[PDB]
């Protein structure tokens, strides 16, 4: 924008490019997302503008939504690092368990809030999770994919990651439930613990089959109505569920049982964020400070 001094290209989200910018009128530095266009739908703008009221300590504040010159700008509070970069930076040593637990806990808190307000994220991923030096982690781009419908690619024609996509989305479910975010967070929790993505699919079917290979091909027994889903094919290979202790070693039993609940196939059996906050895994949760290299 004309009111800002680009500092760096924070990155390039699925919807446009993101810039670290200083408000040459307030001096505060923000993350400025520029969105892609014959007029632009006002249905999507009111939905996003509603996100400005969704304020919580574990949600990146959406400062402004500006629609001008066929461009949509989203002004976000700036955090110094995303979880994907922090995980890469901790690749050799791994993120300490107390910090992983604190991060999971805070994210469930952020989700409990969004979901209690009927707002779903729909595209949770490490790059969407921002952390600060004080030990806080925050959800960002909350409710964005809603009024926009996830595009096959991004602005730079890169590639949308499906690694954190819930099985019902992959099977063509028309309606998303808050359960999709719990699934994504479960995948992230496992990745923080093991230092490797849980389901690194590079296509929709590869994603699906990677899920099936590990948790077993779902059927009417574990997931009623699954065989009636849009993209469900009776021809799907039938993989036996893998022993779970193999999925996230060496995570303890409490962590493992919570993760299994976050990864139940049936969205109805999948644990809610609120219930998860009461899980015994969080009996000794604390708030460690990360060692950040800014
Ligand atoms: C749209 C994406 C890219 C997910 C974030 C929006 C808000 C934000 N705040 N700090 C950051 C940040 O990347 N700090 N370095 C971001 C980025």
């Amino acid at each position: 924008m004309e009111n800002f001094q680009k500092v760096e290209k924070i990155g390039e989200g699925t919807y446009g490019v993101v810039y670290k910018a200083r408000n040459k009128l307030t001096g505060e530095v923000v993350a400025l997302k520029k969105i892609r266009t014959e007029g632009v739908p006002s249905t999507a703008i009111r939905e996003i503008s509603l996100l400005k009221e969704l304020n919580h300590p574990n949600i990146v504040k959406l400062l402004d939504v500006i629609h001008t010159e066929n461009k949509l700008y989203l002004v976000f509070e700036f955090l110094h690092q995303d979880l994907k970069k922090f995980m890469d930076a901790s690749a050799l040593t791994g993120i300490p368990l107390p910090l992983i637990k604190s991060y999971l806990f805070q994210l469930l808190q952020g989700l409990a809030f969004c979901h209690s307000h009927r707002v779903l994220h729909r595209d949770l991923k490490p790059q969407n999770l921002l952390i600060n030096t004080e030990g806080a982690i925050k959800l960002a781009d909350f409710g964005l994919a809603r009024a926009f419908g996830v595009p096959v690619r991004t602005y730079t024609h890169e590639v949308v990651t499906l690694w954190y996509r819930a099985p019902e989305i992959l099977l063509g479910c028309k309606y998303y439930s808050t359960a999709v975010d719990i699934w994504s967070l479960g995948c992230i929790f496992a990745e923080m613990v093991t230092r490797r993505a849980l389901f690194p699919g590079d296509s929709e079917i590869d994603q699906l089959f990677r899920i099936f290979r590990t948790l077993g091909t779902p059927d009417e027994v574990v997931w009623p109505g699954v065989t009636s889903m849009p993209d469900y094919k009776p021809s799907f290979p039938k993989w036996a569920r893998q022993d779970f202790s193999k999925v996230v070693p060496p995570l303890d039993e409490d962590g493992r049982s919570l993760l299994s609940q976050m990864l139940h196939y049936d969205p109805n059996k999948r644990i809610s964020a609120k219930a998860a906050l009461a899980h015994p895994f969080f009996q000794d949760v604390t708030k460690p400070v990360p060692h950040l290299r800014l």
